[PDB]
């Protein structure tokens, strides 16, 4: 089964990058590609989890 | 319907990672597919996800 549904689907392979020092004091990056903000987190993989019994998550980085 | 997770840590209810980005190095390349064997980073198991199921996702790359 695909795992990204509706996500760019023109873009072969959908890769971000983003310079550290560039990003704010927190940057919540979605894993679950069902985010409307996609690249970013908007809470979307909770309702994902909750549908399929998943157990996925974001990738965070913050300041110290 | 379908679960994007099959393998990973299913003892954890919800997988999330956070890093310091002080603390990361000149490029880290994070896993977005949960098929990677060294989650949460980037291994290229994407490349047979994509092959396989007709996808298209990729890493994240903080560099
Ligand atoms: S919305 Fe996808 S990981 Fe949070
Ligand atoms: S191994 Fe999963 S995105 Fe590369």
């Amino acid at each position: 089964a695909m795992i990204n549904l509706h996500i760019q689907k023109d873009n072969p392979k959908i890769v971000h990058a983003f310079d550290g020092e560039d990003l704010g004091d927190k940057a919540v990056y979605c894993r679950c590609w069902r985010s409307k903000k996609f690249p970013f987190c908007d809470g979307a993989h909770t309702k994902h989890n909750e549908e399929t019994g998943d157990n996925v998550g974001p990738l965070i980085i913050k300041k110290k």
